[PDB]
């Protein structure tokens, strides 16, 4: 016989692995909830709170941005494609965040939690500013292993959600900050191939074991308010392929329920 799902109910069944979303949409408060408050891999989306970290130090100290961090080609890990073809020179911190945030670049990110205090800096700043459920434990890139109940390097969808509420569109960060923050995040897979034409997306994308994309997004559909999004998915063998094409999915799913 046929049951009666909810959409995500749906994809979630097709999908054949562990699928977590969470949406708020601002206009109205309205959350949807699909395994929100399960803890799922970060992967790459702590570049978000790192980032803001070294953004709310930069509002105290006007040294930060420009300063020009010296490396050797053995400190960036593989998969550091800006860093590496810049290990000539070096790259400011404006240059690393922008790198971590738009490229992925791996060494980038241990070069900028270098200067934070380590993956513990990063999470001491996620509780600060008030989302007590983030950790980021490990360095890249075994932050992305993403093990079966692993709680390192997690966070829920809806604390994910709160927090990159907080940063691109409240108060954690001072204005000039907040709007560095989104440039980075605005300069086609994923959830950005589930939302409608034309919305501008401020998004950071995560990879990692097990198959897993992590994602979260602030979408602002064509003159509509801001949604923000969080969606994991992650699989049962650990070298599983990426299904990008479910994030979209689900993108498509919460976008639409809450339009």
């Amino acid at each position: 016989a046929h049951v009666a799902r909810s959409e995500l109910a749906a994809l979630d069944k097709a999908s054949n692995g562990r699928l977590g979303v969470a949406a708020l949409d601002t206009s109205n408060g309205t959350r949807i909830a699909h395994h929100a408050r399960e803890r799922f891999p970060l992967c790459g989306t702590y570049a978000v709170v790192a980032a803001a970290a070294i953004l709310a130090r930069a509002s105290l100290d006007a040294s930060l941005l420009p300063r020009r961090i010296l490396y050797r080609r053995y400190e960036v890990v593989a998969g550091s494609p800006v860093t590496e073809s810049h290990v000539d020179t070096g790259m400011t911190i404006a240059q690393l965040c922008a790198a971590m945030l738009q490229s992925g670049d791996k060494g980038a990110g241990n070069l900028l939690m270098n200067v934070l205090g380590g993956p513990q800096a990063v999470t001491a700043f996620a509780h600060e500013s008030g989302d007590t459920v983030f950790r980021l434990d490990r360095w890249e890139p075994e932050l992305n292993r993403a093990a079966p109940g692993d709680e390192r390097d997690t966070s829920t969808p809806v604390a994910m959600v709160d927090t990159l509420q907080r940063l691109l569109l409240g108060d954690t960060l001072q204005q000039a900050q907040r709007a560095q923050l989104t440039d980075w995040m605005t300069a086609a897979t994923g959830i950005a191939a589930g939302v409608p034409p034309g919305s501008r997306v401020a998004a950071k994308r995560g990879t990692g074991g097990y198959g897993t994309t992590t994602e979260v997004a602030v979408v602002w559909p064509p003159s509509r308010a801001p949604i923000v999004l969080a969606v994991s998915f992650t699989q049962a063998q650990a070298d599983a392929a990426a299904r990008a094409d479910v994030v979209a999915s689900a993108a498509r799913i919460a976008t639409g329920a809450l339009t």
